[PDB]
Formats: structure tokens, sequence, C-alpha cells
């Protein structure tokens, strides 16, 4: 209730900080109106589809932000979610430290795979992963997905709608309004990791995604490019699967999480 949580400032967009009073654990308090809420699921009980999707995932492995509690209330829901402390998110990262040095990158990047594949094996879709959906706690250097409120079910068959970033949405999105989940997903990792390793998305119009060329802008090894290039490939079916990214040689060796803070965080 109002009771069982103290409440600090907001944090964005909706969501504040918390601390819950039974332990005060860190919490994250997100708050949604039923108005402004595209697509509804069900428990055993009507809710917002981000509700059911973050309770098929929210089971243990740290790579996904937790639901702890959410409740009904008139005009909205309310939804408590975990809460690292000290953290920060991807794209203030980002856009402070500049372009990652590709061990970094290597180790983010590997995270955030470890967690779409946890998603999708939960029979979740993400659909808006980026790096303002990206937490990073600071002193394990572990990395966490956030935001499912444009995520779906995954299926198989195609999908017709899509309300998650433009200039991380492929090209099939762009000329058709149809994708299918994983090779929709994998471009957005391509956008992502180039992200990463350059300091800025390599897409910002829809002429650049439907064209798919990729211009580096910052030195980049010749394998990272390839796998860039590669979940970036225009045909949905030529992109590579997940199995075959975490394969790719730029991905081996990757470092720990804590091993990452020590290195690059702490
Ligand atoms: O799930 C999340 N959605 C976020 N922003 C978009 C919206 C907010 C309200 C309606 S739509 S932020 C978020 C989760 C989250 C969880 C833990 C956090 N801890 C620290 C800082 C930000 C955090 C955001």
């Amino acid at each position: 209730l109002e009771s069982q949580y103290q409440v600090g400032p907001l944090l964005g967009s909706s969501v504040y900080s918390g601390i819950r009073v039974s332990d005060n654990l860190p919490v994250a308090i997100k708050h949604v109106e039923k108005d402004r809420i595209s697509d509804w699921g069900e428990l055993p009980t009507r809710v917002p589809m981000e509700v059911v999707l973050l309770k098929k995932v929210s089971s243990g492995f740290s790579g996904v932000i937790r639901l702890l509690d959410w409740f009904e209330r008139p005009d909205s829901f309310v939804l408590i979610l975990e809460r690292p402390e000290p953290v920060q998110d991807l794209f203030d990262f980002i856009t402070e430290r500049g372009a990652l040095q590709e061990e970094l990158a290597r180790s983010f990047f590997w995270q955030v795979l470890e967690a779409v594949r946890h998603c999708h094996n939960c029979g979740v879709l993400h659909r808006d992963i980026k790096d303002e959906n990206i937490l990073i706690d600071l002193n394990r250097g572990e990395l966490k997905l956030i935001d499912f409120g444009s995520g779906a079910l995954l299926k198989d068959t195609v999908y017709t709608d899509f309300d998650g970033t433009r200039v991380y949405s492929p090209p099939e999105w762009i000329r058709y309004h149809r994708y299918h989940g994983r090779s929709a997903a994998v471009w957005s990792l391509g956008i992502l990791l180039y992200d990463m390793v350059c300091g800025d998305i390599p897409f910002e119009h829809d002429e650049e995604i439907i064209r798919g060329q990729v211009f580096f802008r910052q030195r980049v090894s010749s394998e990272c490019q390839h796998l860039i290039r590669w979940c970036l490939a225009l045909r949905p079916s030529d992109r590579p699967t997940f199995e075959e990214i975490q394969n790719h040689p730029w991905m081996q060796d990757v470092l720990l999480p804590q091993e990452t803070a020590e290195i690059h965080l702490h």
C-alpha cells in the first residue's frame, strides 16, 4: 500500500525510488496509466501485458529486472520493481564515457544476450532492446533489462504491430509492417552493439535503415564490424541466431561481471 513503501524522488517518465519498509530493500516504483495502456492480459483477472510478461520472466536469474509486486488503483497500476544501487543506465553511461572499449562492450553485450535468451526462453519478446532499457549495477558489473512495456508473448508467426523504438526497428518493419520476433530482436542487437562501440546509433532515418550500409565512425576491430554487419543483414533470415552470435570469434573470452566492474567500473 501507501504504507508498505517509503517513496523518494522521481527517476524518469512514472517511476520513483523507494525503500520497502519490511527490510528497506531498494525498489523502483513504476506507475502506468490505464488510458495509456495498449495491450492487456489476464492471470487467473485483467492486467497490463507488462505484468504478465514480467511474471513470466521474474524468476531468479538476475539479467532481468524482477517484479516484486504490483497494485491496481482507480486509474493506474503500480509496479514494484527491483532497484540496484548504485546503478546507471547504458544510455547515460555511453553519453558520459563515449564509445566503449571492445572488452567492455563484449562483457556488456554478452550479458544482454544472456538476458534476451532468458526472456525468449520464458516465452517473452522484449521489442524495445536499447541502451536506455539496460541498467548497469556498477558494483557487481551486472546488466539488467528493463521496461517490458512494448513487449509481447513470444511467437513464431508474424507480428504486425510494433511500438518500440523506431531507430532500433528493422527494415522489414519499416517497409512492410511485418517482422518475426527473433530476427527483429537480432537486428535491435546489432544496433545496440554499434552504439556500444561507436558511442552512437548508426541510422537516424528510415532510408538509412532500409539501405542497411554501416559506416564505422570509430576504430572497431574487423571481427566486431563483421558481427555487427551480420546482425544488420537486410534479409531477416540472413541474420545470425542467438547461438551464432555467441559463438562468433569476437565473443570469445568474455570477462566475468565482477572482473568487468573491477577493471572498467570501480
Ligand atoms: O520499467 C521501467 N520503465 C521505465 N521507463 C518507462 C516508463 C516509466 C513509467 C511508465 S513507462 S524505467 C523502468 C524500470 C526501472 C527499474 C529500476 C530502476 N532503478 C534505478 C533507476 C531506474 C530504474 C528503472
